[PDB]
This record gives C-alpha cells, structure tokens and sequence, in this order.
DNA sequence: ACAGGTAAGCAGTCCGCG
DNA sequence: GCGGACTGCTTACC
C-alpha cells in the first residue's frame, strides 16, 4: 500500500514522525528536515517560482529549521517580505507525501480511556494530582480490547478484586450489565499499590503507544491527571514516557490548570469533537447526559455520592468505568467524528488535531494546491479588527401563515465565491459603487463587461482559475455527495415509517439493503410484507445510516463555509475585508433580487398586482404565501392533504423555479459572473391539515418562526413535522418541562386550532406543580462568576444566574464534599419563594445533576412554581399567541351572563 | 490568535417623572 | 414607585 504518516512533529532542527509504511508497519523517523523559503527577485533573474500574483521568488535552501526561523526574523527587520510556508511540519508533509494520501484506518492505533480518582476533599485537581489513580480502562482499537487496571489498595480503602461474572449479570440479578458484546474483550489487571499500577501502565502506554488519542474530558483532566500523578511519584524523566519522543509542553493557565501537549501525539477529546460537529447546544456535557441523548442509554444508577462508590461498591466502580470508555465508542460509532477528523486531516496534510481549526486546515490545503503549481504562498500580515457588513434579514409582519412554500439556496457563500470568482489573486480592480437597491431594481448601470463584479464595487478576472474557489468547489463536491446519502437514508426512513401501520404478524429478517440509495421497488415491495420487530430494526438502521450521512455533509458544508469566513479573520494568511464583504453584499443583492423577481412572477401567474407573497427572508431565504396559489384552484377540489402538498411540490418545481432559474441567470448576466451557480430550490411545503381548524404556522419576528411542514426537501414526511426556528422550544437554557409544554402548544395551534390549544393551557396550569425539578430549571452558562463575587454576594449588574450561584456558594459554605460550580460551565437556576432561607430570590446548581442532599429538600420547599410558571411559560405563549392572533385563555364576553 | 455577521429575549441600573 | 432607554449576557439563525 501506499505509505502515510501518523503524527508529525518539530523539535528542533528534527522533524520526528511516526507513519505507517509500504507494507503496512508502523514507523518512527527523525528527519533532519531542510526546509526551503522565498524572496522576491528581480525580473530578470530566471527561475519557475512565482508569487500567486506573478511576481518571481529565488528559493532559499536552509541547512536546518532554525536558520530558516532566523532568516524570517532577519528579513522584518530589513522590512521585506519572506515567502513560503513558515509551518515547517506542514512543509514536510507536502513534501513526503507528493499525492492524495489513501490512509488505512485499521492500521491507525485509536486509544479510548477513563480514569477514576477517588477523592474525600471534593474535585481532584489535575495540576496537584494529590489523589491515587484507583481505576484506569484503556480501549485500543487495533486490538479491539478493553484493559482494565484496577488498584485494589488505596489508603482510601482496600477492596476485592472486581468480578467479570457479576459484571455481566443484570442488574435485576444484582450485576453491572456490562453490555455482552464486550465482556470477552476486557483484560483485567488487579494490582496490590498505585506504583505498580501505573509502571505497568507505562510499559502498556510503550508497547501499544496511541496514535489517536480520545475518550471523554481527556484533554482538561485525564490526560493532566495521569501526566502529573506519574510526575510526582517517579520524576518528570518517567512521566514523558507518556510521549513517544520524551517531549512534553506543560502549557499553564492561571485562575492553577494545565494542558499536557504529548508529542508524538494527536489528542481528539471527544467532548470538543462533539461540540465542534455535533451542532447541538446541550444543558450538561456530563457522559451520562450525553450518553442518554445520543444512545436512549439509561442514566447509571448508584446510592451515596461518587467519592465513596469505591469503597461501598468496587464492583459497580469500576463496572461503569468500563461502561464510561464504551459509550464513547458507541457515541462514536454513531456520529463518526474520529472518521471525520481522519478524512479531514489526511485531505489538508495536517497534524489530525488541527481539525478544530480551520484556518489551519485552509492554509495547508491552499499551500499545498500552490505548490503544485510551483507558485509561492504570501506572508502572513498583521492585521487589525475590523467590522464588516454580513446577510439581509426581512422584517416580517408578526401574523399566522396558513400555507407557505420556502426556498433558499445551495450552498450559498461558496456558491457566491465560485459564480463571481472570488480569491486573493484573481481581482481585477474596482468599480463606483451605486446604491445596493439600484443593483437590487437593475436600475444602477453595469458595473462591468469585462470583469466579473459584487455591488460592493469589487471586480474580479473571468478567465483565469482561482485557488480559493478551486479549492472550495472539490470539498463543495463531497459535501455533495454525502448529502445526496443522507436525503436518501432520510427518505427511506419515512417509507419504513409508512409500513409500521400495517406490520405483518411474522417472523423473518430485516432486509440487505444499502439505505445510502433510495428503495428500489422490489424492496418497498417487501418491505410492506415485514415484521414489526425487522421495520423497527431497518428504520434504526436507517436513522443510523442518516446521522453517518448528516455528519459527513455538514460538517464538510462547515468546512467550506469556515473558509468564507476566514477571510474575515485577521489571522487567516489570506485576509482581505474586500473579499470578505464582496461575498456578503452579493449575498444581500441575491436574496433581494430574487424577492422581486418571485413576487413579480407570482403576481403575473396569478393574475393580480403589487401583492407581497414573499412574507419574509433570511440570508438567502425566502418564505411565499401560497394562499392565493391555494384559492386559485380553491381548497374544494383536493382529495385530502397529500393531494395539495402533491399540487404545491410540482408547482413550485415546474413552475416557480424555472422562473427563479432566468431570474438568477440575468442577474449573473448583471454582474458579468464567471459561472452561474446561484441554485435556488423548495425547501419546506407547510400548512393545515385539510378541514382542520389549525393555522398552519405564524411568525413573532425576524429568526422567530413556526411552520407545520408536510414535505422538507423531497422528502415526504409520514406524519407532519413541526419546524420550528428562534422560539424558546429550540433553546437549550429553556426548562426540559417547557419546551416539550410550548411545543405541543405549538403542534396544536398549527395542527388543530384555538380551541385544543385553550384545552392544553388549563391542563398544563392546573398540574405543572407536580413536574420534576430538574425538568423545569431554567439552564445557562456560569461565565465570570467572581467579577460579580463581592463577599460571596452579587455585586452591580450582576446577572440573574451569576446571583443563582452565590447564594448556592452560601448555602454548602464549609462543605468540602459538597459538589462545586465550575468557572464557565452550565448551571440549572430556580426561583426561590420569598422569605426562602437561601436569603435570595433564585438558586444555581451544576447542570446535569440533583442538586446535593445538603439543601435539596430545602430547594423543592421554597421553588417559586408561580415565578417559573409567568416568566419560562406563559410570557414566551402570550408572545407565540398575540402575533398568532389567539388566546390561550377564553376571553370575557357579554355571553357570561348567560347560564 | 488560530471561520464570519445578524438578531432575538432576560435582567440590572439609571433617569425622568406632580 | 416604575417605564423606558440602555447595557451585559446568553443563545439563537444563518
Ligand atoms: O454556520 C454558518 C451557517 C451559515 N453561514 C452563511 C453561509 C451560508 O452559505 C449561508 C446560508 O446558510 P445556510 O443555512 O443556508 N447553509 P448553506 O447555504 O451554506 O448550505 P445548504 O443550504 O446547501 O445546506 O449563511 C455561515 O457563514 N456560517
Ligand atoms: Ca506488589
Ligand atoms: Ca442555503
Ligand atoms: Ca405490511
Ligand atoms: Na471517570
Ligand atoms: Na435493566
Ligand atoms: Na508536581
Ligand atoms: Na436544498
Ligand atoms: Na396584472
Ligand atoms: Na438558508
Ligand atoms: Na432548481
Ligand atoms: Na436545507
């Protein structure tokens, strides 16, 4: 096979890289690397380098890295620029590695752990590790095994040694249920001290050294942890073990927290892959809370607090230290970010932990593009902030919207990148820039016949290939196909959906099929003739099949548009406000364009005049009234809901956008574009159910918006879906409680009209006294916390939750057990009633966690219910109503008189 | 340091106001 | 005594 690299770093004169070799065994090379830079040179020097803007460089050879990093230094202070990729790792990987690295991912060594430290006197800092490590389970991939280490005496207990038998028993019958499909894959050691212990984890650490290091939280404690518990018994010289080059970074932030750099090492912490691809904004990033959202995994169970599960319960302590390392795995194998990050990494040739930073990604892929052409990269600038103008938002009339058709386009700051060929070294030139409404109503003159141009003035070459949109446009094509994957698996769920209202009483298998591409009829076929038990096991799969895909496109759709973004960030190496915003403003041309262009169509077609079907707009968005598309047929002549969703989704396909289609393409015509690549297509089809006395859906203002959708995408939903965007359902700090209260206040609203939504209201207020604490806590993030510290109580404009914290810090004051509100993570927040012994009006916890038994009975006593009802519930459903034009509550009439 | 701008709602402080 | 304007903070949409 083809050879590609592992890890890669520079220590000094060395380039030390670990990589995989032509018959497929791991290797480690130090490489005294000779790294090449450019000047500019007179043109009449001959030479095949040249700058991206043509002019030409002689190469300079350095016989090591830091006589290059010298010559760069030397070169400021002569005030000339030095060219070429100063990221000397990069520049090796672009050297060995001349071509698409294919990687085999069975041969990368992907290590998953957790540790346990118990610890009587509250959270184990991982800069003092004062605490033994009684626990370690370290998951390797290549030999798909879980090891175990177990200490069994600690000076905060003796204990017997944990037990596989009962591990795997239910916990009916007293075990662990450590799930079956691993039990014969865990190692088990025991040991009699932490010393032996964490030797024989070092020699472990030596044999089957990471490659890929992950597992939850183990960049900010397991990691710092094991390196300074390790640091402290046996020496520094012992602990960089840890690296396969001896070569550590203790970099330190003060408040005392480290972060351990390993060399020789690419660490993926799960939780920062899960934040950065996941796009979800979660109340907790405990694993037991993500475990549960993610996998539908029960919450583990257990009496007493964590800092004495082993000493009461060894067995269950380390059973669900076990369990904590398999759940990422799961986690994992469900998301596949770690697939993600390799795919993305191998394609830019960087450092595989260099996936969290795009600008890296983007100046490695850019760097290499050049140097295929022999061309020569710039030097990175120094420059300062700045704002810039971003997308167009329409003001919308607060109202209900029965039937709404939505449109929006593909891929839409790439796609403007492309079109009008936007890149460092493909402009041209500017022109005079006439009002953007003028370009809006083509009414402002042409700015250019030659150039192709954006209404911020900018013009930019027709002919000549930029790299910045070459290379958007290859990662654009496999966003693209990924999605194509996704829709498919997405359509295919709903037809298994559709089959599990008449499961055939069989016994059978569920069916082979690739869920990527749409059921062919012989599957439906099938399909209709299958068993519950197989229909709910292909629609997990396919689900399955649907998150592989989601993860794959939208996080590539991330990529390219973190390169439009880039552009406007003084660090990104090809920084420029004038690309930057020549992007955006086309962007708010293009949206305000095809509004005119729609509504002008819609008017012809229908035969009216001056009438707005485009009731709102967003980036490149728009929302149509198809009301009076509707009343032209009249509702009298539908079947039932499908036939008119079915008459809207061909409409706006044969009709609407082959309109939208000449509008865009004049408006290319317009600005002289390169290539027309503005793809504008139905998004959402949304309305009532037929005969039903629901609204169909309503808008609050701009970003605030509710749509009972019927199809999304092509993709005929089973049951109607309620797309909701802004409301208080969607976000994270709203009570678990309330979202699922405000939705179905919602669906009915939408769905069933005023009458069901009143029914619902008086139920919910009548019974909500009765919810779970925790489902009706508010959330939100615990930022700066002792700059409003005053004494251990709020100081000025201290806000709500900060107050909430304060008075929790009061009321454990004293207990070093009591659990600790962590510096800029999530806490729940409730009303307190007045006259509460807290001495304030609300409380803040940790997220994701009972409040501690100290005051927890004290809390449920005095929660505010009538506080948490008014200002979580009934204001945001006054605000979804009144712009509704309903009531909730029945109103006062002069039919009250009346018995 | 190490993708971007737009925009919503909640709550605290201050100032005008017989 | 507190409404309105303004600010900080948080978390959305795109
Ligand atoms: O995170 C984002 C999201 C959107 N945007 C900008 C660029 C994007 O093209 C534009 C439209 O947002 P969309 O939600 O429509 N995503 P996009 O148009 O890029 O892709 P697609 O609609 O094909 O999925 O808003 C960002 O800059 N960052
Ligand atoms: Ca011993
Ligand atoms: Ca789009
Ligand atoms: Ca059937
Ligand atoms: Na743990
Ligand atoms: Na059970
Ligand atoms: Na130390
Ligand atoms: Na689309
Ligand atoms: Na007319
Ligand atoms: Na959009
Ligand atoms: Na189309
Ligand atoms: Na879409």
């Amino acid at each position: 096979m083809k050879e590609f690299y592992l890890t890669v770093e520079q220590i000094g004169d060395s380039i030390f890289e670990r990589y995989i070799d032509s018959n497929g065994r791991e290797r480690t090379r130090e490489v005294e690397y000779k790294p090449s830079l450019f000047a500019h040179c007179p043109e009449s020097q001959a030479t095949k380098y040249f700058d991206i803007y043509g002019k030409p460089c002689t190469r300079k050879l350095f016989a090591n890295m830091r006589d290059a990093s010298q010559w760069i230094k030397r070169m400021e202070d002569i005030g000339l620029e030095a060219l070429g990729m100063d990221d000397f790792k990069l520049a090796y990987l672009s050297d060995t590695y001349n071509y698409e690295i294919k990687y085999d991912h069975t041969k990368i060594r992907v290590a998953n752990f957790d540790i346990e430290v118990t610890s009587p006197d509250g959270f184990p800092e991982p800069s003092q590790a004062k605490h033994p490590i009684d626990a370690i389970t370290h998951y390797d991939s290549i030999d798909d095994r879980f090891y175990v280490f177990d200490l069994l005496n600690s000076p905060y207990g003796n204990v017997e040694e944990w037990s596989i038998e009962i591990a795997a028993k239910l916990q009916e019958q007293g075990g662990d249920e450590v799930p079956s499909e691993i039990i014969d894959k865990i190692i088990y050691m025991p040991f009699d001290n932490e010393k032996e212990l964490l030797m024989e984890y070092l020699n472990f650490w030596q044999q089957k050294t990471p490659v890929i290091l992950t597992g939850w939280n183990v960049e900010s404690f397991a990691i710092p942890y094991v390196y300074n518990r390790i640091k402290n018994i046996f020496g520094e010289s012992t602990a960089k073990r840890l690296s396969p080059h001896r070569k550590t970074r203790v970099k330190v932030i003060e408040n005392s927290r480290e972060i351990i750099t390993l060399f020789g090492i690419s660490v993926l912490d799960y939780i920062d892959l899960y934040k950065k691809f996941s796009f979800t904004n979660q109340p907790s990033y405990s694993l037991d809370y993500i475990s549960e959202f993610e996998l539908n995994v029960g919450k583990l169970k257990y009496d007493g607090p964590i800092s004495k599960l082993r000493e009461s319960n060894h067995q269950r302590y380390i059973s669900y230290n076990i369990i904590a390392v398999y759940r990422v795995l799961q986690i994992d194998a469900k998301r596949q970010f770690i697939n993600l990050s390799l795919d993305m990494g191998y394609y830019a040739k960087i450092q595989i932990q260099s996936v969290f930073s795009p600008i890296k990604t983007w100046d490695a892929i850019i760097f290499n593009s050049l140097k295929e052409q022999n061309k020569v990269i710039p030097q990175g600038r120094s420059h300062p902030v700045q704002p810039y103008p971003g997308a167009f938002v329409k003001e919308p009339i607060p109202n209900r919207y029965k039937y709404v058709m939505s449109f929006d386009l593909t891929s839409f700051y790439p796609s403007i990148i492309r079109q009008v060929n936007i890149s460092p070294e493909t402009i041209a030139g500017t022109f005079k820039v006439a009002p953007l409404h003028d370009y809006i109503n083509a009414v402002a003159e042409r700015p250019s016949d030659v150039y192709s141009c954006s209404p911020n003035g900018m013009m930019y070459y027709k002919d000549r290939d930029g790299v910045v949109p070459t290379e958007i446009t290859k990662v654009f094509n496999q966003r693209k196909e990924h999605k194509g994957y996704m829709l498919a698996a997405q359509r295919n769920g709903e037809i298994i959906k559709e089959a599990l209202h008449n499961p055939n009483l069989s016994v059978d298998e569920p069916l082979d099929v690739d869920y990527r591409f749409d059921f062919s009829d012989e599957i439906k076929e099938k399909i209709k003739k299958l068993s519950a038990k197989s229909l709910n096991e292909m629609l997990f799969r396919a689900q399955r099949t649907e998150v592989a895909g989601m993860t794959a496109q939208i996080n590539r759709k991330l990529l390219i548009n973190s390169l439009y973004g880039a552009l406007g960030n003084v660090w990104f190496r090809y920084y420029d406000l004038r690309n930057a915003t020549a992007i955006t403003t086309f962007g708010q041309m293009a949206l305000q364009w095809i509004e005119r262009k729609v509504n002008e169509y819609l008017n012809e077609v229908c035969g009216t005049e001056g009438e707005a079907f485009v009731l709102y707009g967003d980036t490149d968005s728009i929302y149509v009234s198809a009301d009076k598309i509707i009343d032209k047929v009249g509702e009298s002549k539908f079947r039932d809901t499908n036939h008119w969703v079915d008459f809207l989704d061909k409409f706006a396909r044969e009709r609407m956008e082959p309109a939208i289609d000449r509008g865009f393409r004049e408006m290319c015509e317009y600005m002289n574009n390169k290539q027309h690549l503005m793809f504008m297509d139905r998004e959402a089809i949304a309305g009532p159910p037929l005969g039903s006395k629901g609204i169909g859906g309503f808008w609050t203002g701009k970003k605030r918006y509710a749509l009972n959708v019927w199809d999304m995408e092509g993709t005929r939903y089973a049951e109607p879906k309620l797309k909701i965007m802004g409301l208080e359902t969607q976000k994270s700090s709203t009570p678990k409680a309330v979202q699922k209260a405000l939705k179905e206040c919602i669906r009915r609203m939408l769905q069933e009209g005023e009458e069901s939504l009143q029914e619902y209201f008086k139920e919910f207020e009548k019974e909500f006294r009765q919810l779970n604490y925790i489902s009706i806590a508010s959330v939100s993030s615990a930022n700066n916390i002792a700059k409003y510290d005053v004494g251990g109580f709020p100081g000025p404009k201290c806000p709500f939750h900060i107050r909430g914290i304060l008075t929790y810090n009061r009321a454990i004051k004293g207990n070093i057990d009591a659990p600790q509100v962590v510096e800029g993570e999530k806490v729940y927040v409730l009303p307190l009633r007045e006259g509460n012994p807290f001495g304030d009006k609300c409380i803040a916890w940790p997220s994701g966690t009972e409040i501690t038994d100290l005051i927890k009975d004290d809390v449920l006593h005095w929660m505010d219910y009538t506080v948490l009802l008014e200002k979580t519930f009934i204001k945001p459903l006054e605000g979804f109503t009144s712009a509704a034009k309903l009531d909730y509550e029945k109103k006062a009439s002069l039919f009250d008189m009346f018995d």
